[PDB]
């Protein structure tokens, strides 16, 4: 019944059923509302972005691990394409946002990982350690799929670059096609697996952490 | 004493000493001579490129594993940048070259891996399996460094695209800077390692395989 910005199919559709409350709470979080309105306080966005730049570090590693462990050359190449985009456009955003928000390089070194950020990294690095494409895809479908689901909201875009660009990085046909690729891959490789319970446990925990992460800047 | 297109430094400089004969034989191979002259037979280039597109598959995986296992975010990002380049420009070359040489998708599925190609993949996938950044860098410094060393030769470039573009993909300031990055990284992480013998054994075997690979099209 629940609609999403992507077409979940069978396996991802099944995984989504147990995380619904967390998923909906995340995409309708205060953070998302205030970002779209342009009303979000700089201190809140700054704190979120500092923690998120650590997410991004482990996130690149997951994409790398998919290039390493995907079973199809075409899939490897699509991951490679996304990695090039992230180095150019997403890292570019972070550097511009930190300059605007007056975050020096060391003002990044010195910020402690929030317990949620630490939990998320642990979970991401365990997917890397598994060398298991399905476990990596669980993490990526959630991170990218949930961000597409809020990014795709029918709300007027805010005028300030540091607001609009964070939305635009998680919105639009290129990102939507990428998310559907990830979903299609998890449906492909997830189809007949013995360890669906383990995948579901990872899935549910990662959605919970996505929701908790949005509270970081409001602490 | 031996000059290279990159500055080897300490650790890479030491590794190079035991592979000199193979290295020089590879960069002065008939393949390289005939490619630069534009005299290489289509059948020879085709056979080489078909086997090389399997090298490229495992090669992307090694780059991915470096994004996953590099110890610095800046390094991860440089690997991510190179992966985007390879998906765009290098895969693009392969698709154009196969079209020109009339190699159908299935004329790729059906070609057996040459024993050298198989050996090289095994060695590349073992570096991936190690999750050890130094072992991955050994493989990448050799693959990219040796290709820069022949690609950088002071010989007039041939006129035919399928010849010139294979040279141009392994020549020039962007590729040279990439190779020096890789060397600098191996010098950084290789500096104090207990398993230098194991790294040297990998190194020497990979250079030997690079040399053998050039004979594939002449078999």
């Amino acid at each position: 019944t629940q609609d999403y910005a992507f077409q979940p199919g069978l396996t991802v559709g099944e995984l989504l059923k147990s995380s619904q409350k967390d998923w909906q709470a995340a995409i309708n979080h205060r953070f998302v509302k205030e970002l779209f309105a342009g009303t979000i306080e700089n201190k809140v966005l700054k704190d979120y972005l500092i923690q998120d730049y650590h997410f991004f570090d482990a996130f690149l590693s997951m994409l790398g691990a998919c290039v390493a462990h995907a079973d199809k050359l075409e899939s490897k190449l699509r991951f490679a394409k996304q990695l090039g985009f992230l180095e150019a456009d997403e890292d570019g955003y972070f550097q511009k946002a930190f300059k605007e928000l007056k975050v020096a390089e060391n003002d990044y070194l010195e910020v402690t990982l929030h317990p949620v950020t630490k939990a998320f990294q642990d979970l991401m690095y365990s997917a890397v350690a598994s060398s298991d494409y399905a476990h990596l895809l669980v993490m990526l479908v959630i991170a990218e799929g949930l961000y597409l689901d809020w990014g795709s909201k029918d709300l007027a875009l805010p005028e300030v670059y540091i607001h609009s660009e964070w939305i635009n990085l998680h919105r639009g046909p290129f990102f939507a096609e990428w998310v559907q690729f990830l979903v299609d891959e998890l449906n492909r490789v997830g189809k007949n697996r013995e360890d669906l319970t383990e995948l579901q446990q990872r899935w549910n925990q990662a959605v919970a952490l996505e929701l908790a992460f949005f509270d970081i800047g409001y602490d």
